[PDB]
Parts: C-alpha cells; sequence; structure tokens
C-alpha cells in the first residue's frame, strides 16, 4: 500500500509547474496521477510549489481541520493552487473536470515522523 505521505505528494503535488497550463489540466492530471483509474475522483486540489515550501507548512499556523482534528496548518503565505472538479457531464470512465487556478493559503493535515502533510484540508 502506499505511505499517506506519498499519497499526498501525488495527489496535491505539481512542483513542474508555476500554474494550470489550460482548461485541460485537470483532466491531464487526474489521470496521469491515477485518480480516474476505478472512478472519478470528484474534488483534487494541486499545489504549484516545492515540495519543500508545502512540508514547510506543518511547521506554519496550527488550526483546527473541518473534521474537528487539531493537526491542521494553515500557509502563512499564499500558494499557487489549482483546483479540479467533475463537471456535470463527468460519467466514469469519461471523467471531465472544471480546472479553476487561483492563489490562496492552503490547509494541511500534518502526521509522522518526519512531520509532513497527509491530507489536504482547503484552502482559503
Amino acid at each position: 500500500k502506499e505511505t499517506a505521505a506519498a499519497k499526498f505528494e501525488r495527489q496535491h503535488m505539481d512542483s513542474s509547474t508555476s500554474a494550470a497550463s489550460s482548461s485541460n489540466y485537470c483532466n491531464q492530471m487526474m489521470k496521469s496521477r491515477n485518480l480516474t483509474k476505478d472512478r472519478c475522483k470528484p474534488v483534487n486540489t494541486f499545489v504549484h510549489e516545492s515540495l519543500a515550501d508545502v512540508q514547510a507548512v506543518c511547521s506554519q499556523k496550527n488550526v483546527a481541520c473541518k473534521n474537528g482534528q487539531t493537526n491542521c496548518y494553515q500557509s502563512y503565505s499564499t500558494m499557487s493552487i489549482t483546483d479540479c472538479r467533475e463537471t456535470g457531464s463527468s460519467k466514469y470512465p469519461n471523467c471531465a473536470y472544471k480546472t479553476t487556478q487561483a492563489n490562496k493559503h492552503i490547509i494541511v493535515a500534518c502526521e509522522g515522523n518526519p512531520y509532513v502533510p497527509v491530507h489536504f484540508d482547503a484552502s482559503v
């Protein structure tokens, strides 16, 4: 099985671009990151910053997670992100996503030693 940290990296990291290229960014990325394999993952955020910068969020502002856990952290600075969400015409295996590029603070839950992101909670 995938470690929690590796799954976060696969689902949420895109350090190769500074921002979403086009309207087709999400369709391309959701597919290549294997998030459309058995089903269409309905919502997924990619972060366009270095892994180091995202990992550093675990030592930033400690905040509650949406679910009530206390191991979430909000980035002090805004980061380049792309929100990917299924559209109305999306039907597995023909997954279709809307691509929304933005610059926001990210909030992640962190766990482990080393203490690293294991879940993407939200952006603000």
